[PDB]
This record gives structure tokens, sequence and C-alpha cells, in this order.
């Protein structure tokens, strides 16, 4: 029943333009990153934590961790230069076989419910994402210009956490990095893997990540609505 | 120069902040000096409540009430039928209320200089094809995006749209595809902003009052 989760943090946060790390943005006074950590230091199936920074980072996570009352251990371990790389190097930090979340530092309102119907599937079958309903048109565009429509009915908008048994997500990297493979999402990998299959759990439209400037101000009304 | 607005149609009665979000909506409209006309395609059977709407919340833009079909495509036709000369027409979600008129400017702007045009914006996420709870592709993200509206068209290309679009068995999700499907179809993107949020469920209302208050 018990799982390790790992956090991909090491990213830029480009498209949020803070001149910084994005994940170190206060909201309602703490960073998001600190949001983030909370949900898994205080879900009692969460063993461990295993938060993956860019290197240049870790004296300013080593302080912001210490002035806060984390109870699970979290360890720092260095990422890549894609959050797929640095996936991979916090996988690799996982000492037991087990379930893993793998869960972006960015989605700072995942809830306990979600985690767990989706660690309830990843023991079923193996592969579980969360997801939700694509409610827009989606249309491919060459150089600002239509090139066609994707049908909508049957499609969704994946969300993290992602579930696993450990030994098939990491077979899903290695194969991945031995053939050069670059996935969006973990999902992704073991679809690529032969008889690779990912169930999905319907998550909550809440589950936010924050990405560009108007993600915080979205960011802000789910936390005051809550 | 200047356009006529469809809106097809009760979700847009839902409230943002005291008003029903059809009137946040028709104020952008009504305070853009290009707009002649605003067509609002509704039930017959409910144009006793629109007319009360009206009533209450009088606009100086001309609006007219038409009659509309059973889908959402059928109704913007029998809107269009509304449309008196040609001109550029827009055809706008009514749960839309913070489309900005530089936004529709550039719409227009760009479908008056080639035809045909949709608002959008890059997609963020991953998307893929699931199949009873089962995924089975993943769609490429990268050349991905998120349709919006409003959609603005001359009116002629739209109505010709419309017209093959109905001489096969066509039905399509947006009306962008009406254009992109026959002949040498091409629609242009102008990259929308992230605001331009659709409401209906109580977590986009959540997002609203946010989005409001912020500017
Ligand atoms: N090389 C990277 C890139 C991203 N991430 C992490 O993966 C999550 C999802 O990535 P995304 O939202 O793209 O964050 P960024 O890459 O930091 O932002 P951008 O793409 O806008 O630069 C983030 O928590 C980010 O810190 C990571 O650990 N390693
Ligand atoms: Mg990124």
């Amino acid at each position: 029943m018990s799982y390790d989760v790992v956090i991909p943090a090491a990213g830029q946060g480009k498209r949020m333009k803070a001149g910084r790390n994005k994940l170190f943005i206060e909201l309602k006074g703490d960073p998001v990153i600190i949001h983030t950590l909370r949900v898994f230091d205080s879900h009692r199936q969460c063993d461990k934590i295993i938060l993956v920074i860019n290197e240049q980072e870790r004296e300013h996570f080593q302080q912001l961790l210490s002035d806060y009352p984390f109870q699970t251990s979290i360890e720092l371990v260095a990422g890549g230069d894609e959050r797929q790389h640095s996936v991979y190097k916090g996988l690799k930090a996982v000492k037991q076989e087990k379930i893993v979340l793998v869960h972006d530092g960015a989605r700072p309102f995942i809830k306990h419910e979600q985690i767990d119907e989706l660690i309830a599937e990843a023991e079923q079958t193996g592969a579980a994402i969360l997801a939700v309903p694509v409610k827009d048109t989606i249309k491919r565009v060459q150089d600002l210009q239509v090139s066609e429509t994707i049908e909508r009915s049957s499609l969704w908008a994946v969300q993290t956490p992602q579930a696993f048994r450990l030994s098939l997500l990491m077979k899903a990297h290695a194969e991945a990095e031995r053939k050069g493979f670059l996935g969006t999402d973990d999902a992704s990998l073991v679809e690529q893997m032969e008889g690779g299959s990912v169930r999905v759990v319907e998550g909550s439209y809440t589950n936010i990540k924050l990405t560009t400037p108007d993600d915080l101000t979205s960011a802000e009304a789910i936390m005051e609505s809550e």
C-alpha cells in the first residue's frame, strides 16, 4: 500500500517569466513547491519524497526545506535538461520495488482522494494516470495556419500524478533513453513499450499546472475557494 | 471595418457577479464601435425569456433574436441568414465573456485580409485518446492549439462553407472546420489570451470571478 513519490522540480519556468524558478513563487505566503510537498508529507501512505532539483539551487532548497515542518524524508537529487531526464534520475534513487508516483512540482492542488484512486489502479494493472475530458476544439497549426482538426469526443487532458509499478516504469525509461524517445509524460514511455497499457482515473479540474502568468490568478482563486 | 456577430444560445443565464454571463458577453460587443449588429440565435419558445432579458438590460447596439435549429451548426446557419449584406461575420460562444476588442480586431484584420480566422492558444497539457478508460494513443503535442471563439469569416466564404457542408453530410464541432474542409480552405490563427475562458461549471465561475477582479 505504501509508495514513494518523485517530484520533478528542476525546470526554469520560462513560460511563467518570473526571472527565477516558478516553483519559488509565493502563493498566500508559501512557495508553490511547499504547497505541493505538503500534500505528500501529510499523506500517510507516502514513505519517501524524492525531490529532483537543478544542482545550482541545492543550497536554496536546503534552506527552504529547513524552515518547514516536514516529517517525511525528502531527498534532494540533481535533475537534467528535460523533465524526463529529471524523472529518471529521481527514480534511480528509489530503493525497493514498490508503487511509485511521479508528480509535477508545478501542480500544488492534487488531493489525497485522487492519489488514493490512482494507487489502487496501479496496484491492479500497473500504470495509471489522472486525466480530465478535453472541452475545447483542438487543431494542429503550421506557421499560424490551420493544417487539421483533431476529433475530441475521445480526447483527455492528462494530469499528474501518474502511478506505476517501479519495475515497469524503470524499464520504460531505460528503453526510451536507449532509443532516444522523449515523451511529454511518463505514461507515453509505457505506451511505447511492446504490450504497454495505461489506464485512466478521472481527475479534478482544480488540479491545475502553474505554467503561465494567468495560471497564478486561477491558483489564488482555487486557494481562496478552499 | 464592420461586422455582425452571431451568438448561438439555459446555461447562458448562469450568473457572474450579479449578471447573467450572456450580458457580460453582450457588453463587449456593444462597447465595440465596429460591431453593427448582434444576432442572438435562440429556441423560438424562449423568445419571451430573451425579450425580458433585453428589456432589463438595455443595449444601444442593434440586437436581433432569430429562431434556431436543433444543433449549434444549424443554429449558426439560421443566424447567418439574418445577415443582410456582404461582410465579416463573427461567431461567438455566449459563455466567453472575457474576449478583448484587441483580439477581436486582429481576428477581423486577418479575416478581411485572407478570409477566415480563429483565436487559439498553444495546448499546455499532454493529450491522449482514451477508449474505455484505457489509453489508445498520445496525440503529438507540439503544434497543437486549443481553439476559442470568436471565429471570424467573410460571410460569402462561411455561408459558402455552410452550403457545401450542408450538401455533404458533414456536422462540425465549431465553424472553422467548415472552411478548412472543402476547396483549398485556409484558416489563419491569431494567438489569443488564456483569460478568454468558457464558463459553464462552478469551478469555471471561481476562475471567472478572479479574472474580473484582476482587471
Ligand atoms: N528539465 C526539467 C524541466 C522541468 N522539470 C519539472 O517538471 C515539471 C513540469 O514542467 P513544466 O511545467 O514545463 O516546468 P518548466 O520546465 O520549469 O517550465 P517551462 O517549460 O515553461 O520552462 C516542473 O515542476 C519542472 O520544475 C524538471 O524537473 N526538469
Ligand atoms: Mg517545461
